[PDB]
């Protein structure tokens, strides 16, 4: 027994033997995605379109429903008794320090967005406005954007990251997307067909994912040359992906992933910072309450937004706006939970939580605040800063409007790059890691294998950004439902949980006890007379 | 012959038969006491309906937070006689009714088509989250306490199963069986009256304006609208007088199949993703509105509202508060060994649902038939408009003579539950109401709704509302101070005084 | 016995230049307040906003949960308690601003509103009045109560901060500092206060047909008046005075309102109850989070005019009045007196304005206005004159209005004394008559500054007076945790698992 039992345990630790059947699954919609978007450009990109159209119309509800689901539920798991439970066992403390353990986590399932979305999303959305409301509208405006990138996006890793943190480090299993759904599925299942078919939409979730925030990055990366310092042809979309496809292949390799993310306080809150103070100081802070404040009043208005909203009027700014960042965050949350969770280790399931949601939020809030905010300011003063209406050159439009703009747009440029980069070398590691049965430390060469693979999708969905959008939105589409049931296998595990229950046992235990005392009190009293 | 109180049942009668008297006999100095007085009421009490409708459901979601939620309807630590899961089944079964079939289509297309106050028109968002203003929390809230009143008296403690015992804690011990005991208990008969007699009537003259539109009668002439009735009058008797309990599940179980399916057919055949959208639509925005809703009154829109109001939100609330007695006592049987907190939330949360999909459909479909240059409209009869609706869609012709069942199955596991009920709170709390006082009560309240809708006459459901509303104005207070007494009773419990 | 010199002259230095200034150099003194109230708005403007709603949110979330139990000690009767604060808290407010600000915010409407917008023109003024405001009262007399009778340091505001400042820095130059900020705080605030109160008793006057004249010699007359009969009740103490009066104050204040409640638009007002409610918890948020950039920049001037100075206001009163909430709150628990300076503060501001902005705007509604020619100091006796009766019930609501000053200033003048004596909870009433006094006199200065210049320098003067002061209110919202924390019943109780 003594040799049969430890021998497993350098047994599944050592296992690299990559599953055949997770990985080529998964290469093979990659590469066939390649070639039938390379090869064939002309039907492909109706794929996008005739699949977007029916992914949006006829679930959009569901993205629109369950998104807002999704908040309340661990919203309530957060505060719920369930919180006090610790992320693996109670022999185990916080394995990263918080404040590294925070910002490994923000700095890994935050997509270049913050950067691309940033400056424009508010911009525009006071420019053109929003279904249902006038224009020229800040609250509006600043309500909307962080609608999307506060609680409700975050949720959604929070979800998948505490679903796995707990598969994984609290019973035991194997760190496969796929285990988290043992509650339900069994330990069978999680080894049958499905636990492969999740890991494996997982991993192509996953590619199209970081293929869209790699391809938005690079349109603006782009962008940034051209307007900063130009590339009419396609050398340097192939040359920056390149720039950034090898980078981040360095990290999933080595630590590597604890250092880079690390620094982006030196460039990304830098550029912050310099905005801050440079541009319209005061009117920024007016928007913090301004932000948080109407936030929160228009919230559910926002969440009930669907596509008879507006008079039936909206369906089609939805597919551009909400829908895509629900379905974008979601082909996310398969490998941002898997990282998610390895950082938690020992992290109670409710400081896990606000660690996830609270502190993201006030970035994104601060951040929307300054670009945005700044932004829709010179859009005031007659001063615009809209252009051509490009998103990826609006952003250095802003910085270059402020003194010491060129030497800013040249660190948002890199900055633009590191914020894929480090959001890309962990994608990677777990690409492979599901790749070989939950294996923590894949194979370096494995995920590798995935990150170029990844940006061999990029250079696809961006030469052949609807696309880039469209894509994405379809490939996450299937996998919405793994967060929707996991939101199920985290309560059938939860409420088998041997400390809950033994919290459930001596609950019932004093029900019976107190019965007892009062039954045998109002004898006493009644006897009495 | 027993001993079933007098002092309850004939001043219960004397109030039924003077307004079918007062109905038929004075047929033209009765619809001026019914705009009369609901002018006084809406007017004079609108801040009323409208402040405390909204207290309810703070009232009610603050005792499940609160300590109390623990304690449990019954004696110490009991528990369900049925599972969770039959429970929320039959809940769900209360959920749908006639008032789901006459007003799932008008409401919301009528704030579509013609906005709601302080609100533009043709917006989809305030014609849903209005509605479901109108039937989901607040509604419930109050059933919800009447019927947490009547299940901690009888189980909790032990008294009578009445709801002169609900105010002990405040009336007395010799309270309940005094003057205030039968007056309480009276109110809530006739309350449960009108209440029922309400859902009767609309039923009776929607299926009527159903014949007339499914081609089978000419028009819904002063004599249609009477053999509709009277049938499904005879109809109750048969399902009392050999045993009341084919009501409860025997009609139940083919409500639950009727109701479900048609919904589903509207919901396949229509515009099934529209629908769907109008699910966090409705949600969402009636979230978002909430407030905003609970405090509209005729001071609101520059105030120029209060008409709306007497002719919905206020009216609805009326209607509510009267059918609150026989609701509580349907919740409070399925709800023995229940925590307060676990009841609650499923007594607010488990109908919310089936109003929620229900009105997102029909409604839903209405509103998008109005996008898109089909409208149902009609002539703005209600009673015609789910029809209308209907044959629509394919196959709507056959679907709308199912409608035309449902409603009668409804007519009566509405006019059977409530005879019960009815029957019960006549007989000193007695569980099992006879077979021929629950019989003969709903031929009473049957009687009225006759009255009522025959009183109008043209488009009666003006008295319908009004008189419901002036039969319920007083019983509003009784439910008010039950608030009252089940503060003080609850604060009594041995358990928060053991803890 | 030994007044903290250090405490007084400092904060005497300040307001005896205040009044050279403001006569000597009439016109760079005007010069300033206008200079300085664009400073602290348009700079500080995004802080009143933002925390403002912290000290909402904050104040809930400590009274419901844990420390909310832990007592107020190791006095007097409950519901004179109520009275005792809220009249120390609520001065010249629901009188001057109680038909003026529903009126208003309906015809002119409000940033990013339409105008004749019943339900905003409640939210808004309901905003201004019930929650918002009384957390600033529950912080500051909380962090003090707690300091004192929770702990044994002295009631000085400064010793609430020894969570932070340390039991050496109370005594040190800040400790002063707070205490002398909470000084001068106390005074403008109570001076700006005083100014509108005479200001509309004055306009009080001359539609009463009895003084025609803005005279300096009648409005002296009130405020002297005003003076010496509040420092009766100031020197008269609590039983005696104070609490004699906030007791006739309410009197008054029900027989007012009662009487507009049923002579006037009774269902209306009734209508606004929910209406007022309801309106004000929907746009809470949109409220708090309404800024200068609001309505696309165009929300600058009227947050300028209307909240902003609100909260600046109230902040100058946090001193004088949080302090006083704390001394009549020994045995209160937390819970108990969080619950005390919100609910019924907020409840009793939600039925005034609804009897009277209700009213105001219920004229407005069928032609009959109350405008006149757009005086706040009015409008109030132009409402009562068109009720039956208004005549006399005129009467009823200056001298009320004196009343309302008086409760508010009484207690004002003591809670100064106790900062002039390092926490002299009943101080020599020459202390507690020499504030009283000393206070009152700078009310004319900034009356008799100008015409315009008594709105334009007690609004200013008094924000910038309750600039810095407002940090000190957001730094108890520090120390006061951490007071809390480290807590016997807390302390006890931490131990679980
Ligand atoms: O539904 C109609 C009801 O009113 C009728 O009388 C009404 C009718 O308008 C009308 O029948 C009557 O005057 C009509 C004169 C010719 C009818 C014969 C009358 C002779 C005197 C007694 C009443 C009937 O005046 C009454 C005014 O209310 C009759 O009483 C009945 O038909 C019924 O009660
Ligand atoms: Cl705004
Ligand atoms: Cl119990
Ligand atoms: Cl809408
Ligand atoms: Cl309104
Ligand atoms: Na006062």
């Amino acid at each position: 027994a003594d040799a049969e039992e430890e021998i497993i345990l350098e047994g599944e630790d050592t296992q690299a033997s990559l599953n055949w059947s997770v990985i080529v699954p998964a290469l093979v919609i990659v590469l066939a995605t390649v070639v039938w978007g390379i090869g064939f450009k002309d039907s492909f990109t109706n794929f996008a379109s005739s699949a977007l159209s029916a992914v949006v119309d006829n679930l959009g509800w569901a993205f629109i429903l369950f998104g807002t689901v999704f908040v309340f539920f661990i919203v309530v798991i957060a505060a719920s008794k369930f919180g006090t439970i610790r992320l693996g066992r109670i022999d185990e403390a916080p394995e990263f320090r918080t404040v590294s353990w925070i910002s490994m986590m923000f700095a890994a399932g935050m997509g270049i967005g913050l950067m691309f979305y940033g400056t424009t999303e508010p911009l525009t959305f006071y420019r053109n406005g929003v279904p249902g409301h006038d224009e020229h509208n800040v609250g509006v405006a600043m309500s909307t954007t962080m609608f999307h990138w506060t609680l409700h996006p975050w949720a959604i890793y929070a979800i998948v990251g505490l679903a796995i943190a707990y598969s994984t480090f609290r019973v035991g299993r194997k760190q496969l997307l796929s285990s988290a759904f043992v509650p339900l599925i069994g330990e069978k299942g999680a080894e049958g067909w499905l636990g492969k078919l999740i890991d494996i939409l997982a991993i192509i979730a996953t590619v199209f994912g970081t293929a869209c925030s790699l391809g938005l990055g690079a349109l603006q990366i782009g962008a940034g040359l051209s307007a900063a310092n130009e590339d009419p042809s396609d050398w340097t979309i192939v040359g920056i992906v390149s720039v950034l496809t090898l980078a981040f292949i360095f990290s999933a390799i080595s630590k590597g992933i604890q250092y880079l993310s690390n620094a982006n306080m030196v460039l990304a809150a830098l550029l912050a910072i310099f905005v801050f103070v440079v541009g319209p100081t005061v009117s920024i802070l007016n928007l913090l309450p301004g932000s948080i404040g109407n936030y929160l009043s228009n919230f559910f208005q926002m969440a009930g937004r669907t596509a008879m909203s507006a008079d039936g009027t909206a369906g089609e700014w939805l597919g551009s706006w909400t829908i895509f960042y629900w379905a974008w965050w979601i082909s996310w949350s398969p490998f941002v939970g898997m990282f998610l969770a390895r950082i938690s280790r020992g992290r109670s399931i409710r400081e896990f939580i606000l660690g996830v949601l609270l502190v993201p939020a006030g970035v994104s809030t601060v951040w929307f605040s300054i670009f945005g905010g700044t932004a829709i300011v010179f859009e005031q003063n007659g001063e615009s800063i809209w252009g051509d209406g490009a998103a990826e050159e609006q952003l250095f439009g802003l910085l270059h409007a402020l003194p010491g703009g060129q030497i800013m747009g040249i660190i948002a440029m890199i900055l633009l790059g590191t914020f894929f980069i480090t959001s890309a070398d962990s994608a990677s590691t777990v690409m492979g890691t599901m790749s070989q049965h939950g294996q923590l430390e894949a194979n370096k060469w494995v995920t590798a294998a995935w990150g170029v693979a990844t940006a061999a999708i990029g250079l696809t969905l961006l030469l052949s950004l609807s696309n880039l959008q469209n894509v994405t939105i379809v490939a996450a589409t299937p996998f919405l439902f793994v967060v929707i049931g996991l939101m199920f296998a985290l309560v059938k595990d939860l409420s088998n949980d041997v400390i809950y229950l033994e919290y459930r046992e001596q609950q019932r235990f004093n029900a019976r006890l107190a019965r007892e005392r009062r039954v045998h009190n109002e004898h006493r009293k009644r006897e009495l007379a």
